[PDB]
């Protein structure tokens, strides 16, 4: 009962998201959609829904690409998927070399940086937050 | 997760479940509508109405699902404020809906959405109509 | 009458805050532009415009009056300018007491808030965001 | 001189050459420029959206522009948003579209001009500008 492919990638995330808690305390899913509504196209939105779904949940790549996702999206979520065996600087610098992943990235970054929606802050996040602006910076060149 | 925070995800997973498949004027996914009118609101109150303020036209969802799912009274309050009612006038659903705090604001960021020409293929003068009893009823909605 | 105060309480923020900068290194004047932004109400608008010319420029609230904006206006600047022996926290509770110098206190955090522009963020960085979280909390609160 | 940044100086060039002119919503036009330039994403977007309308100025002119010290690529940008006397709006928007920062400001320039919130009415006179407004903005989005 799906229409559109950025539908189904919004129930795709819905489903794997539910039950996560992000670390204000709300509903984890409603961070990729956050992301989504600061990106402008529609393949954005898509990678921006799903950005996360690899990493924190059981879809995987394969799962995608079965789905129907084409190559350039889900190659667009692997850029903004960090592999274990890569630093966060060298995922920031693949990142910004996929033209969707460098725009949902920043985004992501934006969200991750909203510090009106936190209760407190502690020097975890100060250090967090920081390399977090250096990623936002290195993205904007 | 606060009662209010898990009211919201449960709030999503209604709307997503009773649009699923439907499709707006443009054609994309109408589920994106509410979506787009909760990123306007400021209060998690505003963003459950906006998701499902849309969602009584669905057989499933009712007032009383709602309020056997744990969304409160006041809650379903303001989602009924935003429902038009069978015979009711459109004059008469934007003068209901200014009544309730929560259901006023949320109606407008809802005209704001219905409002957004950015997503329409071409405009005819049918849009103009709407859109102009889209701008009176905005105006009607912040007076005070 | 308020489309002309709006222009004017942009054109008197935009002379008075002219090459300030904050601690980015950008220009000032942009700062309660941002705040600007953020409102929905012309009222609210030229509030946040002009709500840190007392404090830091040379604007005067018998300036503004003379210029033609109205009581409501000049108070709610005042309920969002601190005064000299007034405590941040004692700043915070008067400008919650007025209507519009709350809404627009609220968007002056949230832009004090975004770290998009800072270059870097430090541990005397924690004290200044903590305390306004803590007052972002308090105006929220109804 | 008492500027800290070009953004500044953009700034206080637009205040001034558009003081006293007025919208089609009955506002002051400077808002134009500023609403523009809150939609962009970086510095020198938000240089050209504060300046993309003011070449009209008799004072302001790309000879201008460069003596105060805006790069020459920031001019361009704003020339590329900036239509020529006898040019057809299709081939301006064409135009436009080929420079990088241009495009992203003409996007957000025509997001503003498509913002019927801020409209007492509409008229039908009004659709075929508004179509025009619609064709562009999607001609823009082709890019990717
Ligand atoms: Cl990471
Ligand atoms: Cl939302
Ligand atoms: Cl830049
Ligand atoms: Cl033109
Ligand atoms: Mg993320
Ligand atoms: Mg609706
Ligand atoms: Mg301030
Ligand atoms: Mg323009």
């Amino acid at each position: 009962n799906t229409s559109t492919l950025l539908e189904k990638a919004l129930q795709i995330a819905v489903k794997a998201h539910s039950g996560q808690i992000d670390k204000a305390g709300s509903a984890y899913i409603f961070h990729p959609i956050r992301v989504s509504n600061r990106c402008s196209t529609d393949d954005e939105r898509i990678v921006a829904l799903l950005h996360d779904t690899i990493e924190d949940t059981e879809v995987t790549a394969e799962y995608l690409l079965m789905e129907g996702f084409p190559r350039n999206i889900v190659d667009a979520i692997l850029s903004v998927t960090r592999n274990e065996d890569e630093s966060y600087d060298d995922f920031i610098k693949r990142s910004r070399l996929n033209p969707i992943g460098r725009q949902v990235k920043l985004h992501d970054l934006e969200d991750n940086m909203d510090i009106t929606r936190l209760n407190e802050l502690t020097e975890k996040d100060i250090y967090r937050l920081n390399k977090y602006i250096k990623a936002y910076k290195y993205l904007k060149e």
